[PDB]
């Protein structure tokens, strides 16, 4: 009972849940974007998180050696680990930033607090709140790079806590209070937050659909690629915690307490953000939707003014970035020790040099997030977060739901969950994996790839090269199951009709498929709701 609310709270609180989505909220309204997410929630992510779960404690393999139920389909293995390394490229600099406002917080007067040193500008109105000048100029000094095409070289006082980021990253890959401070932290800022005067107008536009927007397509994107961030499927990390799980295990209760608890704290974090922005909005009398730009940066100048307004600011600022600092660490620690089991598992090679793997893997993410450092830092970061899980995420979720489903048998599916726990899936969850949400994810996809929607940060607008190398990267990930799909087809001897009898048929009927015996060479089968 202990063991399972310790682990639901692993599962809880993020860095998704925290950074991530108010950013999201701000981006499209507060409302518009509240009802989608619920929407895709209850239908797509629950469904997908008992499935990952339940797939992954039966089989009992690693991330991409599950896939001996549908041969064929083994690229999106490798799918998924591209992009968790993609992702922990760019989840390194935000522990980087942490660490250096926390270094930055030992001090009797805070420097984010007013406009009269060397890096503000004339035109703060403490205009530019001293929070976003602060941040933009003496963090990472942000006006002196034109855009993406003049970088220059990267800062040696960020590169100061990359280095300690990714050595104490290696150490850890070569507890109760970690999992509740975040909400100790978080409620004791919600009270201010409420109390606070000038809020009440931002939890009214925060509590508020505008049905215009609800017509457009950025919303649903966003919302889909949300869910996925937020519960944790589509990276193969689920699947490699299960491997080490309990066989006899129940997981319809372990796949729904972790989407509600999930679901609450994510409200509760656009709930305070939203009303602090109210809050400082009323103070500065401007509107809510110009009293910050919305780039991935949200979190860094909203709470921060949060804690210079509570009484002995300087404790509260240590807590707090000591709290990011632990998530931070946690949530690029679990996707890289899943990169690291999954090339180790799946490869015979480096059975015994794990160290020398280990440390060149390390090096790589360090050499290729060194990019984000730089002047202009936050148009690299802008491109990596728009484009590294973007449609490539579902484009994986997707390939393995109809995968595992259509492929291996709904009813096979269910009998593996009956062998494993006591009951069987009722007909919801049966109907959910088979038509409801791969007829969801295609419609997602579809919609994403179609509309234009090129990536900006404020004013500015990236040309079309950062587009197109975009494009590439996540084309990059994207195409890894039809090669591997294509090579499989070809390694394969016989005919063309024993070739895919052994690529689609389950490696466990070795023995009878030799003897005539195809499931999938039928009708059937696939009829099979
Ligand atoms: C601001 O800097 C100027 C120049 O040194 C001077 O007025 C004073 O040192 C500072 N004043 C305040 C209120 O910080
Ligand atoms: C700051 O004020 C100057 C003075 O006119 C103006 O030229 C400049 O555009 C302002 N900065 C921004 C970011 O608008």
């Amino acid at each position: 009972k202990i063991d399972f609310l310790l682990s639901v709270i692993g599962f809880a609180v993020d860095l998704a849940n925290v950074w991530r989505f108010p950013y999201l909220c701000y981006k499209n309204g507060g409302g518009a974007f509240l009802v989608p997410y619920l929407l895709f929630m209850v239908i797509a992510g629950m469904p997908l998180f008992y499935m990952e779960l339940a797939l992954g404690q039966f089989n009992r393999e690693g991330a991409a050696g599950v896939w001996k139920i549908c041969p064929i389909l083994k690229g999106v293995g490798f799918t998924v680990i591209l992009i968790s390394l993609y992702v922990g490229f760019f989840y390194n600099v935000i522990i980087a930033w942490a660490l250096h406002y926390l270094f930055s917080s030992f001090t009797t007067e805070l420097p984010w607090i007013h406009c009269n040193n060397s890096w503000n500008s004339p035109n703060c109105s403490d205009g530019t709140t001293p929070a976003a000048e602060y941040f933009e100029r003496g963090v990472l000094h942000l006006h002196q790079s034109h855009g993406i095409d003049d970088l220059g070289p990267p800062r040696w006082q960020l590169t100061a806590c990359l280095v300690l980021v990714i050595v104490l990253l290696y150490f850890s890959l070569w507890v109760w209070i970690t999992a509740t401070m975040p909400y100790v932290v978080l409620t004791a800022l919600l009270l201010r937050g409420v109390t606070l005067p000038g809020a009440i107008d931002g939890i009214r536009a925060y509590l508020s659909v505008d049905f215009y927007r609800l017509c457009e397509a950025s919303v649903w994107i966003d919302a889909a690629t949300q869910v996925c961030f937020s519960l944790g499927v589509g990276f193969g990390v689920l699947i490699a915690f299960s491997s080490y799980n309990k066989f006899t295990n129940n997981c319809y209760r372990d796949a729904i307490v972790t989407t509600s608890i999930n679901s609450l704290t994510s409200f509760s974090s656009g709930f305070v953000v939203f009303s602090f922005l109210g809050y400082m909005a009323q103070k500065h009398s401007v509107p809510i939707g110009d009293v910050a730009k919305d780039g991935p940066g949200l979190i860094f100048i909203i709470y921060p003014e949060a804690i210079a307004t509570l009484p002995l600011s300087s404790a509260w600022a240590v807590v707090f970035f000591i709290m990011l600092l632990t998530l931070g660490i946690d949530s690029a620690m679990g996707g890289m020790e899943s990169v690291i089991t999954g090339l180790i598992d799946e490869f015979q090679l480096l059975h015994r040099h794990r160290e020398l793997f280990t440390l060149f893997i390390v090096l790589a993410t360090f050499l290729l997030s060194l990019f984000c450092v730089t002047n202009g830092g936050i148009y690299v970061f802008t491109l990596l977060d728009h484009f590294a899980a973007g449609t490539s995420i579902l484009f994986g979720v997707l390939i393995e739901a109809i995968g595992v489903a259509w492929f291996y048998g709904v009813g096979q599916f269910s009998d593996d969950i009956q062998q494993m726990t006591g009951q069987r899936p009722s007909l919801y969850w049966r109907l959910c994996w088979k038509l409801v949400s791969p007829c969801f994810l295609l419609f997602v996809v579809v919609v994403s790839i179609v509309t234009f929607r090129p990536p900006h940060y404020g004013a500015y607008i990236f040309p079309d090269w950062a587009n197109a190398l975009g494009w590439v990267i996540a084309t990059s990930s994207m195409a890894m199951v039809p090669i591997y799909a294509a090579y499989k087809f070809c390694s394969l001897p016989g005919s063309f009709r024993e070739k895919l009898a052994y690529a689609i048929a389950p490696e466990k009927d070795r023995e009878l498929v030799d003897r005539g015996e195809v499931r999938q060479f039928t009708l059937r089968h696939w009829l099979k709701v």
